């Protein structure tokens, strides 16, 4: 009915990779330990301070209807990650990110997208076979309070609380995070009450417990591999020993290869160091060995307790890629006309 | 009871077949196994990616009355072949954007566009005869399948789990779609579950699923014709028999026999490759031999499975030509002033 | 109550000629075997065509005042014309477009419109004795056929249709048209089915079937005169005989006596030919010869069968003589402000 | 839904400085005994004079996002500080500026704005354990008179009528403001009524005595610290006791152990003398000797009654240290369009 | 003739006190060791880059006339303190802009500003006679390059090539400076090329050199004082000696015993610390001792070479206070209307 806008070829990809990328970066920024902070208003109160990579995307909305368009894909990659694991959405938005532009960046008259997006789905698939071949379940609590640590932006204390309900509580029993009255953080029988001066600190925390809650929940009920983005990096080999059906899939295969780089760069970028070198090394170097950017060295994860669950990395890059990979095979945008 | 703006002559035809350019061009881009997606914005939520070519063309309405007015007729075109036959609409869409250009073009003061719509209804009478003496009759499930595949953008697995249903259900049992909850598809007696990671990618493989479905019930309720718009191709020379009655249908003859070639040109130029060259030498080939946009080559249609059901055609040209000689004999057009 | 705008003399009669005159060039193009279609944008949904003189008249609405009231004026004809023949309305509107084109230009400052107005009532009451004098009954139900065709733009199948329904339920039985489902018209006992592939179509064509049927109708109820518009040309003779009371009187019956020359001459104008050499061939011709204008060669009316009812014609020449010699007897023009 | 605002880096800092800086250069001409008054206009009525710091800060509210953002975070502060101690909000106002001052001056790209605020959390516990050791129980009702009259501006009989109440009706009895319709205050059996003769007068008054009836219950309810900002002041050897645990927490250390020095300097700055060397001479001087304003010299604050409930003067600087720290962690912006 | 401005009062006072502090803002930073550069556009070719501070204050021309009318006569300042001394314009400036805020700031209805400024005459007459009671003449060439080194911005090698220049062609002997056209410095028999690669930086060597030459001249025509602005501190006892002869002399002396801390505070303050105290420590120190605010500590200053000529000092205190004392005298000015 409403009058609508048509836009052709390069144009609106150009336009939706520049929402993307809007909304990508003010994401990326809360990635890894030496990540910021986003500060969203809101309408009816004080504004909300998170580090969640999910609530900050779902939060930016553009006025312009393509870059609207490309943000509310990346939006749908973030919230399919929340709504499936709990945890690892920042992760994901970068990963969707990196392949939207690798797909934008390869389309010619004679490249064929959608042969693209099946070559990026079987080296999705074969990363994801390689991501359950180097899983180890979980056999100590020490390597749940390793996990919680590691999701709660390397607190101690949270670990230790959420290590303790677990032991209390059993490891499938049931825990929730309310709010607490008191400066400091304290544990019923399981019921988490968490401490803090004011509501916005109290709101930072709770989500930052949600998540360790949810990623140890996840470790707890599969395998765990390393952190940092190593573990995804491990991968490539496996995409190595692939072979193409054509030259798109060629094309994909690439593509995905070039991408499992991205989220050991983007937490050595947020550390204030050169992600492509430390990246190098990463992978130059032992396969037990990897990059701690709050220490800032080369260390093995395993035992400084740098890991992730299986669950998290395996649906942040499959929902990541199956959302970049469907946006790329774009040739046509139609919008409404901004009335 | 509105003011009302009264347009004459060539001003308006120009304005009406640049609206139904614009349309068609957003449509084709979609067409055959080559063919990208198109994004189109969705009020309440998220964008919807598709590859249909009703869906497209029923989200484009323009702002210019007089565009307004010829892109409603190209949806009207899309609407009834999708209602009629389930599959078909893009090439549908193609064929009445080149009915719609040539009978414009072929318009003077001595020209009769009546007896020119009269030649086109001639015409495409007699193509339609020799498609219905062209078919052949679904005799194996292999053919299902290979329809299945066709009309789901060349999937294995769609064809396959079509068949299968067919083979559970009967040929003429129910068969329906539903969104799946899980990675992939599956079968249940029939309901299909889609697979997929977020609703956009479920909602393309239903409507893909939905397409292949539909054209599968048409090729088991009549024949079976060559696929990539070979066998409107091979049904020229019985418009080379067809004499006409006067000059005006002489012109609406020639029309038809032209627009003949737009579909399998339209398959070539999405493949990234000169479709008249090819439509020559399809032409020039053999009556089995046809081109394989997929594999770029010149190859036998049956063998390979490249096959569409001859009712999807049918109807498709029928529509198209109907409303395209309808709209090409247009001399004034009355619209609403822009209040 | 509101404020409003008074303008005299011939300001207001250029306007209202200008509005009478767009209305009048809209409606002519369809008029005759080789007339164009119109396209109305419909408020609601998909376009009308139609190639009826009182559809396209009923929905053109100035924004202008006085050629608004001009346009009202000539559809005030056309919609009386429809009423009492169901015919005709494209004749009756261009012979009222020519009857106020020739009072608009005939009045000076001696001339008193009111006596041309009485001359123009007497004329026409002449030529409609004259045409009454011409008329010959129906007697063969070729002479049904032969009109519905000639009423339903020359479509033969429509013309069997009707004959077969007249000697199924009598000339007087009633018949009804309803839009079919199907792809060909159908007779039910009387019921008429239309076929089509869109509503577009069908509506064109049960617009087409509804003027068949009335003016068959009109020509059982009376009697039947020659097509073409030769019937009101015989009818010169018969106001050449006449005699004025005055000067005025003579104005209005040379006014009638040119009008009576529009309708041949729009009908050979829609053919692309000169209407002006076409009238006067017919003239000097023998009074059973007239013009073919799809066979574009003079012949006999009665034996190709180009008949016209006769009360079609008298009561469009009576509505069109009557409302513009009404017309042409104004002054001062008395309009709202345009708030 | 709404569009969004998305602002980067140190702009959207220095943007959120500037908000604070406007609010907190409101609220900080109102503190100390030589601070001046704020007049907000009361939509109903006549306007209100206050020399609270919450009711200031509360009342003030910008246009530009991000320093409506920065000004709603400082309210945050105040509005903690009022409802945990019902005094010094003034205080946490300035400390809170300082905070966020010195946090956003000391952001670099190496920089951890998350360790800044680990240690400046440190810092703050350190310090509030040192007002704990230099607190001394309230034994006498002379000390209750000299803290309700260093709360209530200096107002000997605001000081006289509340020690008369807490004798009346004991430390914990029941003691509540009411306006009085008298010139003078009295105290009934315990009910205080406010002298006055204009409303504006009679709530100023109500709000020192509520101001002076919350410190006097706090200095009750917990320890004695000595006043003008001098309490503050003797805890920075505590923080040169204590060492850190990397660069980013030694940066947070000494933002809290430059930010020790605002009260006093502010309150210096009120009274028309140079801050920094009142606090250097502080410093320099015993352990017992501050400054007292209202008399501008250098006295014993024990035997003066110079004196602060260390309840208020704790929570106000742990309130304003957790959200100031909090904000300095900031590094993206999402504010709503100005529609 | 053309149309003129009259302001009255403070609000006249209030703009020109702006235009004053913004151009005195713009110079002061560029005063002592730890002082930066200006960047001026220069309109026919390459920026100019300057730590003079004569060059800056010649360079900025307000719109406003009241703010550029303070701007003037602060120009007034530097240029006359540089014509009558060739260094120290950035000490004139800073001190003309505090006599002249401080001027502004004690006037009243009451007040006499014409008494004020004769008492800031006398008082500059007694702190005159105490800069020539303190200076010690040029005894050693080792003195003379202290001298150049500290008005050429702490550069070792321009003391030593004018110490050699001095040392050839004698105390009194001509010397010049020409721009090299090689990387270094050199001295010919005196002649001096100023190295580098760049016009930009042999401007700003070239002004410098040409400021240690101006500087050294006044050395040797005259006595020295110590440097850092502790000579014009040592000043403030002789000020306490004298008695006002009324309130308004009074209020005069105070004002300029005021502005004789303001060098050191500046110098102090572009090295980023506290002025206040470091002037409070230098006043409480011995007479010998002062601040380098390179080595930032405090040290003798003459042992160090902490020199200035007492001429330069002598004459910016003069004409800083004359035109300021000059401007506070103000009650109306007038200007011309903005065409
Ligand atoms: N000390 C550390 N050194 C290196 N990498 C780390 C460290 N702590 C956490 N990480 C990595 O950073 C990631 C956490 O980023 P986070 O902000 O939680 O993004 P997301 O919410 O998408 O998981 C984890 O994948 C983990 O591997
Ligand atoms: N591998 C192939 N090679 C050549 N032509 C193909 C191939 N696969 C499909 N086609 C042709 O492409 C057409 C399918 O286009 P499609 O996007 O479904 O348009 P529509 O929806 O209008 O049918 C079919 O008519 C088929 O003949
Ligand atoms: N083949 C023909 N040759 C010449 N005149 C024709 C022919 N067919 C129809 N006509 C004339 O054209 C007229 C039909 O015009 P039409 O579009 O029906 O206008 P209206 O609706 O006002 O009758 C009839 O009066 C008839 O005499
Ligand atoms: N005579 C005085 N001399 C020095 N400091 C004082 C004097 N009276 C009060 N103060 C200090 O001023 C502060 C009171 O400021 P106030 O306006 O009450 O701010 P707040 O409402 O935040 O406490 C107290 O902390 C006290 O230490
Ligand atoms: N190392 C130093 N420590 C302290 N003061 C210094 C040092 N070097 C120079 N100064 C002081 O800085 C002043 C030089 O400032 P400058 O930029 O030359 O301003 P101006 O051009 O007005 O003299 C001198 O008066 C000198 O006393
Ligand atoms: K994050
Ligand atoms: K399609
Ligand atoms: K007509
Ligand atoms: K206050
Ligand atoms: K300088
Ligand atoms: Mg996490
Ligand atoms: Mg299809
Ligand atoms: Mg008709
Ligand atoms: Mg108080
Ligand atoms: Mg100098």
């Amino acid at each position: 009915g409403s009058a609508k806008d048509v836009k052709f070829g390069a144009d609106a990809r150009a336009l939706m990779l520049q929402g993307v990328d809007l909304l990508a970066d003010a994401v990326a920024v809360t990635m890894g330990p030496k990540g910021r902070t986003v500060i969203i208003e809101q309408s009816w109160g004080s504004p909300k301070v998170t580090k969640d990579g999910v609530t900050v995307a779902k939060s930016i909305d553009l006025k312009d209807k393509y870059k609207n368009i490309g943000a509310k894909l990346v939006q749908d990659v973030a919230n399919n990650t929340n709504e499936e694991a709990g945890d690892g959405t920042t992760t994901a938005t970068v990963l969707a990110r990196s392949i939207a532009k690798e797909g934008f960046e390869k389309i010619s008259k004679g490249a064929n997208p959608v042969e693209i997006r099946r070559g990026v789905m079987l080296a999705v698939d074969a990363v994801i076979a390689e991501l359950k071949k180097q899983s180890k379940p979980v056999t100590t609590p020490e390597e749940i309070a390793q996990v919680a640590t590691i999701s709660a932006n390397g607190d101690k204390e949270i670990g230790n609380i959420i290590s303790d309900a677990m032991k209390k509580v059993g490891r499938k029993g049931v825990i929730t995070v309310k709010d607490g009255k008191t400066l400091n953080d304290e544990l019923e029988i399981a019921v988490l009450k968490v401490g803090g001066t004011s509501d916005v600190e109290v709101n930072e925390k709770k989500d930052r417990v949600t998540d360790a809650l949810n990623a140890t929940r996840a470790a707890v009920e599969e395998g765990i591999v390393l952190g940092g983005g190593c573990a995804l990096l491990r991968c490539i080999p496996a995409l190595d020993s692939l072979t193409p059906a054509n030259e798109d899939q060629k094309i994909g295969i690439e593509i995905i290869k070039r991408t499992l780089k991205i989220p050991a760069m983007t937490i050595a970028k947020n550390a204030g160091v050169e992600g492509s070198l430390i990246v190098e090394k990463i992978m130059q170097s032992s396969s037990e060995v990897g990059y701690d950017a709050m220490a800032g060295d080369f260390v093995n994860m395993v035992e400084k307790g740098i890991i992730d669950p299986t669950k998290v990395v395996r649906t942040a890059l499959l929902d990541a890629a199956g959302v970049a990979s469907l946006l790329t095979t774009a040739e046509v945008v139609v919008t409404e006309i901004p009335k």
